[PDB]
């Protein structure tokens, strides 16, 4: 029976598995009132992927496709509908049991980045360009979506499209952003399929620990923040171990590794996520040198020492 | 000795260490002219970290710092200073062992992305909360104003005056501005980290094939390009994920050279084999120039310790 483990990178050695970000700190938020189901970063500790989740860092948020059309919006700029494939290329099938293509948002926001092209020496462009996840119009389970841009003209239609995601457009109140609320990837009147479940504490005195990243923004006011699951490492080490898993929670200690202390202990549940014993919000002050250690098999029942 | 390993991880799941991209195609160039010394993706077999090398694939080409002022040069756009930390947020100290704060580009040419700024300060009115702006940008990497190993580099806006001084900034690449002769695009020219003039130190050291019939073989990806006709490339000499388990595992390296097979999952058969050496790069024999045509389901296996003497069935 191949023993579980988890990598031994460090907290700043670490990345976001929902957008592509470094980890800047663990961060706690009992009183949470969102259903918790995101679907990028989510790996079973046995090393199964759910949801829309990949292993490419660089695929976290990314599509790839082509532009069949422009659109001037009323009130959001020049508009650009874009097929999307798989993002190796091949055609998206949707009757495969995902939720959408793999590395596909998994979050309502108006999302900004670079759009690219190379031409079927060929011609190139790029500008920058939102996703409103939102929007009617993003459908990536039916294989299209649509972005927009400030560039009014210079988007060529039939040619290798890239988006390279960046950060948020804005987080006011008319951009729609809330990290919980998932995009219907086919549209607003259709049920999201094949989803990652759900992820809650079960005892009580336990919370969520999230690993949480700061995201950019193109303007206003704001300092957003995405909370991952499992860190993109984590998902890739536990794809490549795919260990056994021995009992529906590990525990797996933060430590020091310089003096070998402890500093609390949390609860790793076989879908892949973090509980704590933890009565309040906001990060963990930590040092980004400390490491989770995976320390024995326990059970639902097992009493987390409070933070 | 705890055994050597390498992730097991077709093509398609691999990304390059030189730049934030999937790697595409493996790729062989034998009659290249230039000395191979790349800074980002370096890492020895038994796990030591050399170069510009870092482990976030995040950092690739990163900056960290602050934005000083505007700037005057000659050259079209607008341009900026910034001081340049380590990623870690920590001040780059100069006289440690490295060439560059790690994450640095390792090539020459302009390197477009986005720089985006949170300031420190914050609105009562905003609910404590802090104003922001992003705006796409170039780095030249071959300007003398670009001086990393000091602490400080220069980008360019289309962007007239939206940047804004001493507030946090972030540099996030993209791709290229442009591959045209104008912009100085050479993948194996290094930058001169401190400036016009002077020597680069702490290098990682050159890599090459030293037996005959043997050539480099490389981890190619396509980078994007901002405007102009190109099809660019960047070589890595080992993924990302290469890296990263490499310094995880810290396995002792029994002899300079490890000997891989290229497996097809689904067949079971090797399609080729390669040495892979103490320093961390490839070499197989091979007589042509060009992408390896190969499924992207494929991965490396290590199968023995050898050493240099030893002959690979040419491809
Ligand atoms: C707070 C500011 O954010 C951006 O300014 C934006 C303006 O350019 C304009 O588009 C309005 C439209 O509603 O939105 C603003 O947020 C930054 O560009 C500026 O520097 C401020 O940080």
């Amino acid at each position: 029976s191949k023993p579980f483990t988890l990598p031994i990178l460090t907290l700043g050695e670490l990345t976001n598995s929902r957008f592509p970000l470094p980890i800047d700190v663990l961060y706690t938020n009992p009183n949470e009132s969102a259903i918790v189901q995101c679907q990028n970063g989510r790996c079973t500790l046995d090393g199964e992927l759910q949801g829309t989740t990949q292993l490419l860092p660089t695929g976290i948020c990314a599509f790839r496709g082509k532009v069949t059309q422009q659109v001037q919006d009323e009130h959001r700029g020049t508009h650009w509908n874009m097929t999307v494939t798989n993002l190796n290329g091949t055609p998206f099938d949707p009757t495969e049991d995902v939720p959408a293509p793999l590395g596909t948002p998994d979050f309502s926001g108006q999302i900004y980045g670079v759009i690219s092209q190379r031409n079927t020496l060929p011609a190139n462009r790029a500008h920058e360009a939102v996703i409103a996840t939102y929007s009617p119009k993003f459908t990536p389970k039916l294989g299209n979506i649509q972005f927009s841009t400030w560039e009014t003209q210079d988007v060529s239609s039939g040619q290798p499209t890239k988006f390279t995601p960046v950060g948020l457009a804005s987080v006011d109140a008319n951009s729609h952003f809330d990290q919980w609320t998932l995009p219907s990837y086919s549209g607003a009147l259709t049920l999201n399929m094949n989803l990652a479940p759900s992820v809650a504490p079960v005892f009580p005195g336990e919370c969520l620990l999230f690993f949480r990243s700061f995201i950019p923004l193109k303007g206003g006011y704001g300092n957003p923040a995405i909370d991952c699951l499992m860190p993109q490492e984590w998902v890739q080490h536990l794809y490549q171990e795919s260990a056994p898993s021995l009992s529906d929670v590990a525990l797996v200690r933060y430590v020091n590794p310089e003096t070998g202390r402890t500093l609390f202990e949390a609860k790793l549940h076989r879908n892949g996520f973090l509980t704590v014993a933890r009565n309040s919000a906001g990060p963990v002050v930590a040092p980004t040198n400390g490491y989770f250690r995976f320390d024995s098999w326990v059970n639902q029942f097992y009493t987390l020492a409070p933070m």
